[PDB]
RNA sequence: GGUGCUGUUUACCAGGUCAGGUCCGAAAGGAAGCAGCCAAGGCAGUGCC
């Protein structure tokens, strides 16, 4: 389960647009995902880092909540 | 080294374009621009100079 899963599922508008602005790399192994890059997501989304660091938020409990069963 | 081809590789760090999203504007319209793509570079092999 990545990135491009969590993609698959109002606002929603708004976080496809930041996994859009995600490499392939990203959205396959997200821990890669540190500083920098979330930097170039966020502005690249029109977004902000705060708002990345949230969708990154609720994939991850997504994925802890799949990978428990 | 140059040049051509092929394989491979490269988040952002003043290439082009720019889906999506963002910004400015009452609007008409403007602006920047990620991913992608193309290009370009890196690592090699082959041909030619």
């Amino acid at each position: 389960f990545d990135l491009n899963d969590f993609l698959e599922q109002k606002v929603l508008v708004r976080m496809e647009a930041i996994i859009n602005s995600m490499t392939m790399k990203e959205r396959a192994k997200p821990e890669i995902i540190k500083g920098s890059r979330k930097r170039r997501i966020a502005a690249g989304s029109g977004m902000q880092v705060q708002d990345v660091n949230r969708l990154l938020k609720q994939f991850d409990d997504m994925q802890r909540m799949m990978k428990k069963m």
